[PDB]
């Protein structure tokens, strides 16, 4: 049976939601969309409710809406954001126009530390990342503002199905670039899931020192900071930079050796230094993986190979499919009506 819906004026729009959701109030800066906090009377959770803005206005927007719903419906892991509910007030495909998504309300992020704290926080990021990567999903945007943390230090990874970041968003002295792997920052080559391990290394360093690792003022300044720490590329990696122009620019720089990480991260646990050296490798083929990193001695007090699960298979063949607006809309409607809530 369909629930009863009620209407309220929120975020310059009329919101129409099931009676179970009460005490709606706008929250956040708008970085993830148009979002309200609420109390869910069915589960007892404080929740975040997102109303999608013009979901089917173009082919690009319609496919992005379908992508967000597919990703959120798949993610079922303690250290990753999950979907509590999805709904529409429409009674048929013909009147379907708005989509609402519901998740747990998270109070703070990593921006808002003993060595034991660093162990637990990085362990949880890697546990969630092992799950994400087992489904052949690449996050691309791990950074402190995308990591929700509660009073008991428990952590969830955020940011799935939103618009790809623009060139302007990545320009200048901006946190949205400081965590990016060099091969994606400069479009050196076709990248893969190894980009996310670079980002984890940048996050871990910052928790240990209290300071951004590579706070570049622009793309080139940031590359210079990176190469000073990890060394200039050797002939093996240069061959793999398929961009002719990017390869030529790199060879204009004087060669530099990799620095001594024990003299950069002064006083840190030697096991933390060792792990950072294995994450912050310029050649992405040679970086440690999430599954390998969980078994590193730095995490000995938390690692349990019987409690680090992998994901069900995730079919993303739709990503290479060309459809019309109304076809993406119908696929999205089908995914709304088939949703089954978690236990
Ligand atoms: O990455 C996302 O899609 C979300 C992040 C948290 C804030 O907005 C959301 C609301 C509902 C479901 C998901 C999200
Ligand atoms: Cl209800
Ligand atoms: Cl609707
Ligand atoms: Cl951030
Ligand atoms: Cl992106
Ligand atoms: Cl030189
Ligand atoms: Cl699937
Ligand atoms: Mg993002």
């Amino acid at each position: 049976e369909r629930p009863t819906f009620y209407r309220q004026e929120l975020n310059k729009t009329i919101w129409e939601v099931p009676e179970r959701y009460q005490n709606l109030s706008p929250v956040g800066s708008g970085a993830y969309g148009s979002v309200c906090a609420a109390f869910d009377t069915k589960t007892g959770h404080r929740v975040a409710v997102k109303k999608l803005s013009r979901p089917f206005q173009s082919i690009i927007h319609a496919k992005r809406t379908y992508r967000e719903l597919r990703l959120l419906k798949h993610m079922k892991h303690e250290n990753v954001i999950g979907l509590l509910d999805v709904f529409t007030p429409a009674r048929s495909l013909e009147e379907f126009n708005d989509v609402y998504l519901v998740t747990h309300l998270m109070g703070a992020d990593l921006n808002n530390l003993t060595d034991d704290h660093v162990q637990f926080l990085i362990y949880q990021i890697l546990r969630g990342l092992k799950y994400i990567h087992s489904a052949d999903i690449i996050h691309r945007d791990l950074k402190p503002s995308n990591l929700a943390v509660n009073e008991d230090c428990e952590l969830k990874i955020l940011d799935f199905g939103l618009a790809r970041h623009t060139d302007d968003e990545m320009t200048g002295y901006v946190a949205t670039r400081w965590y990016r792997a060099p091969e994606i920052m400069l479009n050196w080559m076709h990248y893969n899931q190894t980009v996310d391990i670079w980002s984890v290394g940048c996050i871990m360093a910052e928790l240990l020192t209290g300071r951004t690792l590579f706070p570049g003022t622009d793309h080139i300044d940031q590359l210079k900071l990176i190469l000073r720490l990890v060394g200039t590329p050797g002939a093996e990696l240069l061959k793999k930079i398929s961009s002719e122009s990017a390869r030529n620019y790199i060879q204009s720089l004087a060669q530099m050796p990799k620095m001594n990480f024990a003299n950069v991260f002064i006083g840190a646990n030697p096991l933390a230094v060792d792990l950072l050296e294995k994450m912050l490798v310029l050649d992405s083929d040679k970086r440690i993986t999430a599954a390998q990193a969980l078994a590193h001695a730095y995490f000995a007090q938390y690692h349990d190979p019987d409690d680090e699960p992998v994901a069900d298979p995730y079919d993303q063949s739709f990503e290479s499919r060309d459809l019309l607006i109304d076809e993406w809309k119908s696929l999205t409607y089908d995914e709304v009506i088939s949703f089954v809530p978690p236990p």
